[PDB]
């Protein structure tokens, strides 16, 4: 239950952070981190250099109110993701977020400029309805994995990158299938540089997997690596369902040995 439209409080904040900086390159860590740590830094930034209030000049008193404005806001998203966000929250700590190498001076607010479209991005998540998301990642299995074979509306893939790769600087975090009533495809586009919905075409990949968040009548596929062999027992596929209220996966019965 946000009291506010994401894309109205991050408006506001955009032209807060610009009307502060007056164009320095911003420089980033090589740490990425999540959402909460994000907001914690420039939380940490405005405090900071709002008692920075070297004599009470009104032109740096206009400074000086234009930052708590700025905290307020900050504080606020922050405040409302911990709470009874939980369900989303624990998955939107997956996203990465960039920090500033630096912050001690306004010439820094670009840093946090930049990171405003992919934290809108996350802003949504919990406004931008409407299926529902599932709280948990499907139940690993040992020595198997698993592929849902038809992407539903609302199920999104992380932006990740390859080793020594950041996805792209102020860009979005993850893609998103449309399904309207019509048609049915992708939304957004990741990018990396260098320090019914079917599967989406490569990038430069992450050199791992594809981090997925399914939606609720989602389904999964399992079926062990080589080298191992699976008895069927039970099924081999999980479902995403919202059984009151919480969202659980229907448990597959399948197990592979060496």
């Amino acid at each position: 239950n946000f009291h506010l439209r994401p894309r109205d409080l991050i408006s506001n904040i955009n032209v807060i952070v610009l009307e502060l900086k007056g164009t320095f390159m911003c420089e980033y860590a090589d740490e990425t981190a999540t959402i909460v740590e994000f907001l914690n830094r420039w939380i940490t930034f405005s405090q900071s250099i709002i008692s920075t209030l070297t004599g009470g000049s009104s032109s740096t008193k206009k400074t000086q109110l234009q930052l708590e404005h700025l905290l307020l806001d900050l504080q606020m998203i922050l405040n409302g993701i911990n709470n009874y966000k939980n369900p989303k929250l624990t998955r939107m700590l997956t996203f990465k977020f960039y920090m500033p190498k630096k912050a001690t001076e306004l010439k820094h607010l670009q840093c946090l400029e930049e990171e405003l479209k992919p934290l809108e991005e996350v802003l949504n998540l919990a406004q931008g309805s409407g299926s529902e998301l599932c709280d948990d990642d499907p139940p690993e299995i040992p020595h198997a994995t698993f592929k849902a074979m038809a992407y539903k509306e609302g199920t999104m893939l992380n932006c990740e990158c390859k080793r020594g790769f950041r996805r792209i600087k102020s860009g979005s975090l993850y893609m998103l299938c449309t399904g309207n009533s019509s048609h049915s495809s992708w939304d957004n586009q990741c990018q990396c540089t260098s320090s019914h919905c079917r599967e989406p075409p490569p990038w430069e990949n992450e050199a791992t997997e594809r981090i997925y968040h399914f939606v609720v009548g989602q389904m999964v596929y399992y079926q062990c690596v080589q080298g191992y062999r699976a008895l069927h027992r039970g099924p081999a596929e999980s479902v995403c369902k919202m059984t009151h209220g919480k969202t659980r996966w229907t448990q597959p019965q399948l197990i592979c040995t060496g």
